[PDB]
């Protein structure tokens, strides 16, 4: 609990801001079929031409405003087409002679938008919201949603329009100010209006992610990533448990132990639990990958590409657990108990690190030699799925910045997903539908599995010869669930925008919508 | 015996070691070949070859006392079958008792001589008859010629080759006797119990180089060579921090800084019960793990994971004072000796460019943390030296560069005096570790000319890095025979994934024959 | 025989210097016995002191003039014997004339090293390059072998001589003051020829591979030929490909220049008691070809020099040819080409036919010394000789075995090793002996040729290659110089001529 | 041959076969010598 330090300026808590601007807005949505007023901030009409490629602007909705309308005609929109993420402004006094600002984000000729199209679409909208001083935006819905991809735009829009400044200092942005209501005309408006403040849980959940993410490794280490967990679960009304280290020695966990062994920071296992008032149908682990840092240890990250400075990021796999924590203790779903794990520590090089060679015992038994220290995600990984799976538990689902190789894979929008069970699998692919994180299946590939012998132990921790790291990953961690169903998804390659240069967040709704929709 | 500093409880205090192996219950019987053969029990192997005609016939020329075995075995039978070295085919037939026998054979090629290399093929062979077959009788009938040393060469590769280090394994039946037909079986009989010795001292090399580097480090090493001494009643002291700085040590001292295991320095002592005519110090690189330091093994190929057997030098010393202890040599004085500690990366580690001063009071500047063991054995020849031997041997996984010379399967031996060089050569040829004599180039010595410091640890200009390391380990011998051993390239099996426990035999064969 | 060109400014020959002014110096030997005399020039003395640092210089030999006055202890005790320190200093004798008169250092040891030898001709060389002198008379007052009399002679007209040809004075006269002054006259011509020979060798290595190529080092060879009498054949491509020469025409597929085999042979006058083949590598560039000599490391702008066996070869005729020496045939042989990147190129995977019928899969086009070598020791074979030696820069391996000082040779008969070895020893010409390791020999079965090119797990290179050459000789011991590591003198930037008079000692003294 | 559950099992052939020296050697005594790890084979030699 109490946070080493090796000077004095050296931070103990990670900052957590937990009321964000987001969270003043006020969002109303209303039914289009009754007009829109415009009578102040910005007014968005999001529009497409679904059929003509870059087709012209022609607004559809009754707008309830003889000025504004006029300038709405069709004559007047013509020069403006529809590409998926045009925008444009437009200035004019309403009926009620008051300035006024209208606008559009073109959404393109597919009138079926994909995950990344609404990205782009909220993107556009964000700009045009940045570098503005703004008291309220209407956004008008002139193209076809369902109800998940409307939370999805509310909780993108909500997501990108926050900035994080908690580290900013002399350099704090003077021109931010949010939005305090948010205006939404939808058709069939009711049937849309419980998804706002599922957005806005599933907004924050993501944030407060993308907040431990983006804390660097000397705010966020493995006691005060314990410590801010905690404090969560108490927000909450979560049970958890931190274990310590006397503690991870008693339960024999060392291949944990043996990865945080060079750490000046004392591993530290969070465990949460949300049960359900009532039956609990399914009970399920979540278990995240939670390396604060990751130097590769003395495998070291000192290869061109290893990108040794993101390295913050390798408790993704951890804070997706987290502000999974969060949405479900927010949400309080029935029938369900849910423990969110998560083995944390840091791989340092140091005296007492742990060497490549090392042979180390699972808490399971099983002897494994270390042949690269920086594959640490699946020795943490495999101790933590011993834990997880000795809860008793119906699904194992753990989320892990694991391996490079998803970028030679999948790349940076999908993440992977292995696994022992199809119908888990399924249901994370089902989620991933509905959360809109995309999520591809990959194949944990048998065959790879005689690499994994190892003369000396019980299993190697890495293939010498196989190069498909994120399949041996997988094999590897398969052999710590013994009879649970279980899912293993690699989120190496889409954790971190490289574009954007902060967090996704990515995982949370994911791993919301697979504990939700059960 | 010091403790084993722990970060977590979990981490190992102690190497485990094997000394009672399934080896030793093997009861060893040999029997010449003049008497024929009795065929029962077991699997009976015949070691065949054909001289001249390269995968020529299988013929079998030993007598065997069964007439349904010797019918099965006739050439006409036999002929069929080829002699290809390493080939092997089993038989099923029933004996004059009408019990079942398992026969067979492994060729053994078409050269009269085997070397080394074929041998260690033919065994190979002869191992996988042995692998997934409960058998409790192997009889193994020599229609090839061997030597004495090679005989017992065949054993100790036989054994060493069949027993598993199964030490680290947690989740995951050999035979009870060994029969050995070969003519003149009665000059043979005394290589048995030699073999047996040599095949343990190479095995408990091996278990000390395959131990990983959480299990063997500097204190466990040295608390292994203690109880090693205890069983051997060698002496021994094993000099800690106090006493090595004490000793003025700092090449040795320095190379250890950065590391969680205080420097141990072994210093076991077998002293015959006669007139003492000959005193031997064996000097063996004792790095426990070798990271490189800074200077960090972060290239391709430079195989970080592989060095906890970057102590393979000390292993083999160990493994020769086993030997030693155990066969009892008289008129020999032998040292085993070994600088041991680890080669880590820490803000004590010492850095590239440190100026260090070794215990002869020559100043040595670093150009490279990774040439550690040469600063180590730096300090371990000075110390050797003040004992007054007449003779210092050192053994050392020293340069990569052993890969790019000799490569796998011969090790390098440089030295100050040919006749000693000359000893550790015949050693090579009768104890069948292959070593090459390699010369201590003196023009190279410039190149070790410090600006600053008395000598540099590392040439900036020449690659010939194994000759440079001999060169500088020179520095550090003033009056003695002195022989230095780079096992970098030998000492781990690379297909097998194993050590070879390279040396011992070697050092055994050099401190008994002379 | 015509050299092709892209340009009409690409040379079209190697220019040569034959008459060098090393060959106008008039030398003569005088006993240390009779005094010295300082007429002229620029007088040295060689000192050394048993138990040195090294300590002060002092003069033994007695001088006739009063220039004794410089040389009396006083004055050389502020000068030390520190291996190649040197001094001189210019003064007046008893004629009132200008002399000359110094020291080089020669350490403590009374016993020189080849190497030692070298930095005290460079120290001396200094002194030579920075003064113009009519004449230079040495002093020997340290010991030494006829050999390495010889050797300081051989490698003080080398280091001397500096090569002008492509840049767009000297000595007259070399006295020496030894002892036994009789034993070593001998020396004198045998040291000339040796310089020559070596510095011819230089020639050919220093000539960069847009002057020599395989068509220009293939004229100058018979060129060579000629001026000695060399009996000379080069074999075009058509007789190549007659010949069955697969693995070596698929090296130089790539080039713009036709491969040229250099056959010279020295017929004897004696008895023919040994008939002797010496086989270089002539690859007059290597860009590595596909395996392109991209690597930090691979030194592709010194890649002219992967011909310096040939040259080595050439050299050595250059010496036998002149010594003369009885009961010896020799043949110089050499398959010239030129390994480079082009749509003609072999490539990485080519299953090729050398000519004895050996199929060879190609794994690195790089390693297409010893696939030219391969073809050059079945001709070797095929001519019935006793003995073949190759010389070939074949991997860069030894740079990490043995470096750039001494030379590997690898065999399959130990009495010519033997005989190399002790070239070695009166050349003065560092050879160490390696080993042909057959354990390694498995890891040359190709899956689909009768034998691969190079192993892919065994990193001891110069090892494999070795393996590779010796499956190419049937029945005949045969040795293989590896000089990769010592060819090229990196500190001075020049070829060292490395082997010309090993080889030629290797034929003199077998 | 395989031996469900039992890994690295004993060998048991249960084929009836058309030879009575054959049939000795496929006697569980002797195939239990033998496992069915993947891959892992024996074969012999023997008169029919
Ligand atoms: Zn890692
Ligand atoms: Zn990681
Ligand atoms: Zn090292
Ligand atoms: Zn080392
Ligand atoms: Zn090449
Ligand atoms: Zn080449």
């Amino acid at each position: 609990s109490e946070v080493p330090q090796v000077v004095s300026l050296d931070p103990t808590s990670i900052p957590i801001e937990y009321n964000t601007p987001i969270h003043d807005i006020k969002v109303q949505v209303y039914d289009i079929k009754g007009g829109c007023n415009v009578e102040e901030g910005l007014t968005i009409f999001l529009v497409n031409n679904p059929g003509k490629e870059n087709g012209p602007v022609k607004i559809s909705s009754k707008v309830n405003d003889k000025q504004v309308s006029e300038f709405l005609k069709d004559e007047n929109m013509e020069k403006f087409n529809v590409k998926l993420g045009t925008s444009k402004h437009f200035y004019m006094f309403n009926d009620n002679k008051n300035s006024v600002a209208v606008g559009y984000v073109g959404c393109g000729s597919v009138a079926d938008l994909s995950e990344a199209d609404m990205k782009r679409v909220v993107l556009s909208l964000v700009t045009m919201l940045h570098d503005n001083k703004l008291s309220k935006l209407t956004v008008v819905f002139e193209i076809n949603v369902d109800k998940n991809l409307f939370r999805f735009f509310l909780e993108t829009l909500f997501y990108e329009y926050m900035t994080d400044e908690r580290f900013k200092s002399t350099d704090k942005n003077v021109n931010m100010e949010y939005i305090k209501h948010l205006g939404v005309y939808i058709n069939n408006a009711d049937t849309y209006k419980e998804e706002v403040e599922k957005a806005r849980v599933y907004y924050f959940g993501t944030y407060y992610a993308s907040q431990l993410i983006a804390a660097p490794s000397n705010y966020c280490n493995p006691v005060s990533l314990s410590n801010a967990a905690v404090e969560l679960a108490q927000k909450l009304n979560l049970e958890y448990k931190i274990l310590g280290v006397k503690e991870l020695e008693e339960l024999k966990m060392g291949a944990y132990l043996s990865v945080g062994k060079g750490s000046m920071y004392p591993n530290k296992f969070i465990h949460l639990t949300y049960k359900s008032k009532g039956d609990v149908k399914k009970k399920i682990a979540l278990v995240g990958k939670g390396i604060t840092f990751d130097s590769g240890g003395y495998n070291l990250k000192a290869a061109p590409g290893s990108m040794i400075d993101l390295m913050k990021f390798d408790m993704s796999g951890c804070a997706a657990v987290l502000g999974c924590a969060y949405c479900v203790g927010t949400l309080k779903p029935e029938n369900v108990e849910i423990h969110f794990l998560s083995a944390v520590c840091e791989n340092m090089v140091s005296k007492n690190s742990y060497r490549p060679g090392d042979i180390i015992t699972a808490s399971n038994g099983k002897t494994i030699e270390v042949g690269n220290t920086d594959a640490e995600g699946r020795l943490t990984l495999a101790d933590a799925l011993v834990y997880a799976e000795k809860l008793g538990v119906d699904y194992i689902v753990d989320i892990a910045t694991l391996t490079g190789a998803m970028l030679y894979s999948l790349g940076t929008s999908y993440a992977g997903v292995f696994g022992n069970n199809e119908e888990l699998i399924n249901k994370i692919l089902q989620s991933s539908k509905t959360s809109n994180e995309p999520v591809w299946w990959l194949p944990i590939i048998n065959e790879y599995r005689a690499t994994l012998n190892s003369k000396y132990a019980d299993i190697n921790q890495i293939s010498s010869s196989v190069k498909a790291s994120s399949i041996v990953a997988s094999l590897f961690l398969k052999e710590f669930v013994q009879n649970t169903a279980w899912a293993h998804i690699d989120i190496a390659g889409v954790s971190w925008n490289f574009k954007a240069r902060k967090p996704k967040g990515f995982g949370v709704r994911l791993l919301t919508e697979f504990v939700l929709n059960d």
